[PDB]
């Protein structure tokens, strides 16, 4: 019943990070702010650096996540550049033959020194795909998880054994091989919130991602956590909760809200509009705790409290800055990351 | 007319390198292996460092090209621990669709700041792509340069306006977008020895990778050359050839045929069979250069005579050592490497 809890970054591989907002800090997602920022992090012993795969933008003002760098390649750069923090790359399955990400998967295994897991999605914004004309029919929103079944059991018969007879609806494997396998278990990782998506996760994942819920209510999102501890029950698995929050921190509470109205007064409507004390649509509504960095730190203890949460992935408003506050002020006073030098 | 030349080091990207033998080192590829080689190759001045792509090996007692990395990946860690070399990942076009290529291009331009190149392939052993059931049938060998193409333009529209409404018989992109744009013009190169494999490289290719030929006879690759050259009069373009050659060299010629008939008296036949003063199929028949290093070099500057020949794509039988004594033995000899400091 101790405290602990994992930290994670999920790194801006996107244009302006996870604010649609022109009062925002602007900036490209290159990959010295990503070394950088993810450097930073493990300095501070953050346990993970995550990044997403966005293929297609939604313009405006600040061009919202028109600029995107790829996840599996933006990763095998940051693992050649860190040594301790784990390393996770999404793959949009529609988009990578299973066999190539397995092989991608154990060369960042190599370049890391065993540090690498994938964060496996089946896609769901049908532009992203059907841009490039890979869309595969409305079909897909009721059977993407059975495609992922198909993938995820190509990928552990390629890391497990070095080959796969896979034979299914959606790929055929005739003595596929791929070697060297990874040096150590491949971490999957999954972020399914439906029915399907959990159970999936319970099935195949090491912990699901879910999203934080509301403004300065760090446990609104317990109820979503139950729902997959109650998937992991029907698979006896230990499948985790990481919930993801932004954290918008500041010497006062007073401060910190202050930076939070200045940010969704600067609303990129156009942007919100193609993308289309509560939550705001200037970070997506994600779950955002805005407070002094003692407030912060006291929020997050409680996020570790609620069952079935295992770890956090943080975004910030500024994550060059928000990094280095959360590391001097923040952390120190979390009970859950006691156990930290 | 005065001499000048390009060198390249083709990485160890799958074991053993290009040595088909028990007496050969023996090794793993691993990315600290390559990091180790492609910096020595840096700090030697090699203009640039290539991976290939190899999904299947061919077994035997060495277990041959059984292990392979991932060739983006490999190159995206490579990037990122380099500073002056250019650098050139492999994508099987059957493999990858164009819009993610173009966005890895994209990326690792970014970790590389401007190094990064792609070396666009079709594809040409079909127990590749048939163990993951993705061969298109055996009408690909006549019309894989038709793809190609279509490939191609797809890049460029991406690369050159982060935009594409291509549509053709093999792809379909409805507004599809990739940004970042690369920071500097996309170096493509081919690998194309047909003649409709040259007329794609004339059309779409910055230069062209041919095979060197023959044990000690440096200029027998000419006649290759020149059809090259006369591709690009097609289209009035640059685009000369880079040729690939082992080099085994020593102190004096004795001693590296001495090293050369060790390697082929160790030929591990039943991976040979897979496959399936002359070339050997020990190094896969490779054009070979065996002698002391005033030998190599003497040779070498004849590759750099040769009409058409811009670059040589260098394999070595030891990585590690062979790139030390070409850059403090080998290279101060060439003519044509007298412009390096
Ligand atoms: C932290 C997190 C990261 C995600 N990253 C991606 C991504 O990179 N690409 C993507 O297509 N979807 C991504 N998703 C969406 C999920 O994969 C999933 O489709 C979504 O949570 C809806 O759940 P469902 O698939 O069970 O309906 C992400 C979700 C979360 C919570
Ligand atoms: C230096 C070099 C590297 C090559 N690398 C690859 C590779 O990584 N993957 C691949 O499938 N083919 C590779 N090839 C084969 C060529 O792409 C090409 O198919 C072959 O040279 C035959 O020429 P053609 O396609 O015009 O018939 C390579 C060829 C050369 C000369
Ligand atoms: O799907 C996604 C990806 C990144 N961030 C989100 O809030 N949602
Ligand atoms: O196709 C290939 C790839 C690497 N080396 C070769 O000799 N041929």
């Amino acid at each position: 019943e101790r405290l602990m809890m994992k930290i994670g970054v999920f790194v801006p591989i996107g244009n302006n990070g996870w604010l649609i907002s022109t009062h925002a800090p602007q900036y490209m997602p290159t990959f010295e702010l990503n070394k950088a920022i993810v450097q930073k992090a493990e300095h501070y012993h953050f346990d993970f650096a995550l990044s997403m795969i966005k293929l297609r933008g939604f313009g405006g003002k600040t061009e919202f996540w028109d600029h995107n760098l790829e996840s599996f390649t933006l990763m095998a750069g940051l693992a050649a550049v860190t040594s301790r923090i784990q390393i996770y790359a999404t793959a949009a399955t529609l988009t990578l033959p299973p066999a190539i990400v397995a092989r991608m998967a154990a060369t960042i295994d190599s370049i890391s020194g065993g540090r690498f897991g994938v964060n496996l999605v089946t896609g769901w914004q049908k532009p992203e795909y059907e841009q490039m004309g890979i869309w595969p029919g409305d079909d897909y929103f009721s059977r993407r998880y059975d495609y992922l079944t198909e993938y995820v059991q190509v990928l552990r018969d390629l890391w497990g054994t070095g080959k796969s007879d896979f034979k299914g609806d959606f790929f055929t494997m005739n003595d596929c091989r791929v070697s060297p396998q990874p040096s150590v278990p491949m971490k999957v990782i999954c972020a399914g919130q439906s029915d399907a998506g959990m159970a999936f996760s319970a099935r195949y994942a090491d912990f699901n991602f879910c999203f934080g819920k509301g403004v300065n209510t760090p446990t609104a999102f317990a109820p979503t956590a139950a729902r997959m501890k109650q998937a992991a029950e029907q698979t006896g698995r230990d499948v985790g909760s990481y919930v993801l929050f932004m954290v918008i921190a500041d010497e006062t509470d007073d401060a910190a809200r202050a930076k939070w109205e200045h940010y969704k007064a600067g609303a990129d409507e156009e942007a919100l509009s193609w993308l289309t004390d509560p939550t705001s649509a200037v970070n997506i509504n994600m779950g955002t705790l805005v407070g002094s960095y003692a407030s912060v730190a006291r929020m997050l203890d409680e996020v570790a409290s609620v069952p079935g949460a295992e770890g956090v992935l943080l975004t910030f408003d500024d994550f060059l800055s928000g990094i280095e506050t959360f590391g001097e002020r923040i952390q120190p006073l979390m009970q859950c990351r006691a156990h930290l030098p």
